[PDB]
C-alpha cells in the first residue's frame, strides 16, 4: 500500500525500512544521532528527540571546543573554540537509487540556522584515475540558507578527477550540472511540507509538495550514501573560505535554542 506518490500504474516499489521512520520513537540502531563533526558546531545525541510522532532536531548556543580542521591552512588545529551544538539523524544504512520524502517544517529563526535532508558516501582519495568519482553528495533540499527566507536550494556536490587532479564541483562553481535554485510558495518555517527526490541511474528529479522543482543528468551521484537530516549554521555566525565554514565574530544567544521538525521520512526502490 505505501507506493510513492510518484508511482505509475504498473510499477512496483518497496519501502526500504533501513531508511525510513515515521518517528514514534528514537531508534538509534536504525540511526546515527551523533556522527563525525564538520561545520563550526558540534552533534549532541541530546539535540535530537522524538515527542507526539515527530523528531526535533535543535540548535544551541553552547560554548565549548574541539579539534577543528582549517582547510585554508590544511591544518587540524587542538582545542578549537566553538560556539554552536546542534542535531543530526544520519541513516547508518547506506543506497543510491530510490525515491526518498520527508515532511519537515523549518526552524523559527532566520537567518542563521538551515535544516537540510540530503545524503552523502565516504570519500575515497585514493581513486585517483581520469574520471573517477572520490565524493557523491545530493541535497534534497537547504532550507533558510539564502537572504530571502522562501529561496531554497536543491543542490549536488561532488568530487570527481579532471586533467589529473580531483576537483570539487559545487552549485556555486558549476551551476549548470549541480544547481537548482527554487523561489517557495509558502513560508516554510510556518507548516510542515514535503521534500523529495527520485534518483536513478539516469536523472535526478526534485519536488515540493509534489511540485518538480529540479532536474539533473546522474553523471556523478553514484556512490554509496547515507541518508541524513541536519540542521546548520549560516550567516551571521558563519564565514565561508577555502570550500568550509569557519565562525564570525557573531556568537549571539538571540533566537537560540530553535529547532526543525520531521514528521516522517520514507525511502522506496522501484523493483
Amino acid at each position: 500500500s505505501m507506493q510513492p506518490p510518484i508511482a505509475k500504474p504498473g510499477e512496483t516499489w518497496i519501502l526500504q525500512a533501513k531508511r525510513s521512520d515515521e518517528f514514534n520513537v528514537k531508534d538509534a540502531t536504525k540511526w546515527n544521532f551523533q556522527t563525525e563533526n564538520y561545520g563550526v558546531w558540534s552533534w549532541k545525541n541530546e539535540n535530537a528527540t522524538v515527542s507526539n510522532g515527530k523528531l526535533k532536531l535543535t540548535t544551541k548556543r553552547e560554548s565549548h571546543q574541539r579539534t577543528f580542521w582549517d582547510g585554508c591552512n590544511q591544518q587540524q588545529v587542538a582545542n578549537y573554540p566553538l560556539y554552536y551544538t546542534s542535531g543530526v539523524a544520519k541513516s547508518r544504512a547506506t543506497g543510491n537509487y530510490g525515491y526518498y520524502e520527508a515532511r519537515i517544517k523549518g526552524a523559527s529563526t532566520f537567518p542563521g540556522v538551515s535544516p537540510a535532508f540530503w545524503m552523502y558516501s565516504t570519500i575515497d582519495r585514493s581513486l585517483t584515475k581520469e574520471g573517477d568519482v572520490q565524493y557523491s553528495e545530493i541535497d534534497v533540499v537547504d532550507l533558510t540558507q539564502k537572504s530571502a527566507v522562501r529561496e531554497s536550494d536543491h543542490d549536488l556536490h561532488n568530487i570527481v578527477v579532471k586533467n589529473g587532479k580531483p576537483t570539487w564541483m559545487r552549485p556555486g562553481s558549476f551551476p549548470q550540472t549541480n544547481h537548482n535554485g527554487y523561489h517557495l510558495p509558502f513560508d516554510p518555517r510556518n507548516d510542515f511540507h514535503t521534500y523529495g527526490v527520485n534518483v536513478t541511474k539516469d536523472k535526478i528529479t526534485w519536488y515540493v509538495d509534489g511540485e518538480i522543482v529540479g532536474e539533473k543528468d546522474n553523471l556523478y551521484w553514484h556512490r554509496q550514501m547515507n541518508l541524513t537530516l541536519s540542521q546548520g549554521l549560516r550567516a551571521p555566525h558563519t564565514q565561508w573560505k577555502c570550500n568550509q565554514f569557519y565562525p564570525s565574530a557573531n556568537k549571539s544567544a538571540e533566537g537560540f535554542p530553535t529547532s526543525m521538525e520531521v514528521d516522517y521520512v520514507r525511502t522506496w526502490v522501484k523493483v
